């Protein structure tokens, strides 16, 4: 499905430090780091996707462990875990033990909190979401003319908010 692949791509964007993620309507998923390294994300199975670069065929694998739980493992073995706690709340856990909890505050506002107390907020508008912390990191999601995400930095809670937004958009991001 498109939703699994979108979630896998956002998780890989964190694990590989992507600065940009582009998903086209035909399904191509490309991640770019701030210095220009490219990765591709491909669905191999229901609930299985891999991240490929030109030098390394499989740098990370994402697996749907359960209907509410997704796991991404890099080649070197570090793990990034997505746990949907409720239709409006999820938990993101990295292999170093940091966590971020994201939740819907109101129809157009979402908020996330990390382990050390940092907070971020997402503001939704038709065709777009704008994510900002007090820590100054920003991210933008555009799904109006399939989806693009631009990251100023790689924060765990910004990623958790993007994952919650993707989970709530469903098929609204198909084209």
């Amino acid at each position: 499905s498109l939703l699994f692949l979108r979630l896998a791509a956002l998780l890989a964007s964190y694990a590989l430090g992507a600065s940009k993620l582009v998903i086209k309507r035909d399904g191509t998923v490309t991640l770019t780091t701030k210095d220009g390294e490219k990765y591709t994300v491909s669905q191999l199975a229901p609930g299985v996707a891999v991240v490929t670069s030109e030098k390394e065929p499989v740098v990370a694998t994402a697996r749907q462990l359960a209907p509410d739980e997704l796991l991404l493992t890099t080649k070197d073995g570090r793990k990034l875990r997505l746990r949907r706690l409720a239709p409006d709340e999820l938990l993101l856990t990295s292999s170093d033990g940091q966590k971020a909890r994201a939740r819907v505050l109101d129809p157009d506002t979402l908020e996330a909190t990390s382990s050390d107390g940092q907070k971020a907020r997402a503001r939704l508008s038709p065709g777009k979401a704008e994510i900002e912390s007090e820590d100054g990191a920003k991210a933008t999601l555009r799904y109006d003319p399939k989806t693009e995400v631009e990251l100023d930095e790689s924060r765990l809670e910004i990623t958790a908010l993007l994952l919650l937004i993707a989970l709530r958009l469903g098929s609204l991001e198909s084209s």
